[PDB]
């Protein structure tokens, strides 16, 4: 009755295993945990109180590729097999998806207590913009940030952007070299070369002020280029690598944020503060509920992280617009007589009011938003076990879960022809987002208390975009332009590209080109160019 002599040979075998050759060492570090992680799998499936997990090969790396690439087809697949809620494998992650108008719910409106954005998203946004705000704080500071930035975003601030922003418009067609409408009545242009320029020149003259727009007109330009680069997501999996590329994004948020402070801290020095920017605006307003000041570090990285968000969403979103028209004559030439109508055969100057009252104009946005959503994953982490109501499910602490309301935009049963672009599925409803009903404020203004709308662009709960206004006033002076100034076609046998789901948006895949020509070919803009 000895089993002594079996845990010898335990020992034993522990021991000549040390000595196995290295070619049957590397094999079995490799086998082993392949083929344990094979086994785990199979048991975990047998749990009730787990959503479906998908089946993956490769230990760590998970479904990354697939998600990676493409996305959403990604999660059609996965849910003709295992329905609403799955998880998956995810570069050392485990995230559980919950698909649909339930999904935006069970993520968007989770209880403070159950989830966080800021342990799901620190780790980029962070490097990026700097310490202290955005992620790099407890969330009841980024909800008073958020009400800070809020207050240069009203009314009567988007009544004065109107006119910068159509200006800055006009310079860029008179001396891009994409354009120079003064010299050539028509062109080749490159979207995702325009549209980010367009973006950054129009956002900055509107929110940093002139002074940095100034700048923009110089090398340094050239540093959001390289803050920009430290803003894609191999800097999820590798958030510092000691390498170079990760030095110029360091670099470039030090440089930028030293210009803002740079800025603000001559601004207060010569009593300069009025109502002009968001820089004015976080100089007048930035004191927290209890009592503490914003840093001028901290202002100014609040101010990277805003321009930098707005102009990844934004220029995405003109690019796909000028893609979506390029095949559509018909809805640039009703986009037209709209301009023509509201605008008194543009004999109007656009303003902020007559922007509201070009519906087809914003439905153009509405729906482009809708096939194009620029987020096409959003994430927290969990945070406590939450238990998934109508289930037996448990989305255990540590995971994560992975809302995707771009998803829902594209399905049939909430859209129909849901891949088929049509401004008209908004007819008398082409307001950006509408509260469906009651409202709930987070310290950053009331905002829907339900978040079960399956049109969600600008997401829900206390995460919601403020943004949201100002995209449509930039978009729609810039739309509004574009649609009086130029025609625009593809060059022959080319069409709308398919996204780039890769990058931090869901950019088309470039070149993405469009041939504009003039409308009015002997329209000059003025101003002095160099
Ligand atoms: C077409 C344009 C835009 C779209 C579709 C969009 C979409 C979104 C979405 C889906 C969220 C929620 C993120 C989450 O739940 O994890 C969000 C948050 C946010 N967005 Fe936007 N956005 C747009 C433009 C802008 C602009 C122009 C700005 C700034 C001027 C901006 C600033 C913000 C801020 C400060 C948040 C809050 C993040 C948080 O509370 O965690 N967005 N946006
Ligand atoms: C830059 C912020 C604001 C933090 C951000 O929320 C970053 C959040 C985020 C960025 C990238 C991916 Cl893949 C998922 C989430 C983006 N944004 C939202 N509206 C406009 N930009």
């Amino acid at each position: 009755s000895i089993v002594g002599e079996a845990l010898e040979y335990v020992n034993i075998g522990l021991s000549h295993f040390l000595a196995l050759p290295l070619a049957q060492r590397i094999s079995l570090i490799i086998i082993i945990p392949f083929i344990y992680n094979i086994v785990w799998q199979l048991l975990y499936s047998l749990r009730k109180d787990r959503p479906p997990l998908v089946f993956y090969w490769i230990p760590w790396v998970g479904s990354a590729v697939v998600y990676g690439m493409k996305p959403y087809e990604f999660f059609e697949e996965c849910q003709k097999k295992y329905g609403d809620i799955f998880s998956f494998v995810l570069l050392g992650r485990v995230m559980t998806v919950y698909l649909g108008p339930k999904g935006h719910e069970f993520v968007f409106n989770a209880k403070l207590a159950d989830v966080s954005a800021e342990a799901a998203y620190a780790h980029l946004t962070t490097p990026v913009f700097g310490k202290g705000v955005i992620y790099d704080c407890p969330n009841s500071r980024l909800m008073e940030q958020k009400k800070f930035v809020k207050g240069a975003l009203t009314k009567e601030a988007f009544k004065s952007y109107v006119p910068l922003i159509a200006e800055e418009v006009y310079k860029y067609f008179r001396d891009s070299k994409n354009f120079r409408l003064n010299e050539r009545t028509t062109g080749t242009i490159d979207v995702m070369v325009t549209q980010p320029e367009m973006t950054i020149f129009t956002a900055s003259r509107s929110l940093l002020g002139k002074e940095m727009r100034a700048k923009l007109d110089t090398d340094f330009a050239y540093l959001y280029s390289d803050l920009d680069k430290g803003f894609t997501p191999i800097n999820f999996v590798f958030p510092n690598l000691p390498l170079e590329h990760y030095r110029k994004r360091d670099h470039a948020q030090k440089a930028i944020s030293g210009t803002y402070m740079s800025l603000i801290k001559e601004r207060r020095k010569n009593n300069d503060i009025q109502d002009r920017d968001l820089i004015d605006s976080l100089m007048k307003n930035s004191t927290y509920k209890d009592g503490v000041k914003m840093t001028d570090q901290e202002i100014a990285n609040l101010l990277i992280g805003v321009l930098m968000g707005g102009q990844h969403t934004s220029a995405a979103t003109s690019a796909w617009i000028l893609l979506h028209l390029a095949e559509r004559p018909d809805v640039q030439q009703e986009l037209y007589e709209e301009q023509m109508r509201v605008l008194d055969g543009g004999k109007k100057e656009l303003t902020y009011d007559l922007l509201q009252e070009m519906p087809l104009l914003n439905q153009t946005i509405k729906e482009t938003l809708r096939m194009h959503h620029p987020l096409h994953s959003l994430f927290r982490k969990v945070m406590k076990d939450m238990h998934v109501p109508n289930t037996s499910y448990v989305i255990p602490a540590g995971y994560h879960v992975l809302v995707s309301p771009g998803y829902t935009h594209l399905r049939d049963e909430y859209f129909p022809n849901a891949h088929q672009f049509n401004i008209h599925r908004w007819n008398n409803d082409s307001a950006s987002s509408y509260s469906v009903g009651e409202e709930v404020d987070y310290g950053f203004g009331a905002i829907s208390k339900g978040v079960s709308s399956p049109y969600l662009p600008f997401g829900g709960g206390r995460h919601r975009c403020i943004g949201e206004h100002f995209a449509y006033c930039q978009l729609g002076v810039l739309m509004s332009i574009f649609i009086r100034t130029l025609k625009w076609h593809y060059p022959e046998g080319k069409t709308v590209p398919p996204p780039d789901f890769t990058s931090m948006v869901t950019l088309p895949t470039g070149p993405a080109k469009i041939i504009w020509e003039k409308r009015n070919p002997e329209q000059k803009i003025g101003g002095r160019h160099h």
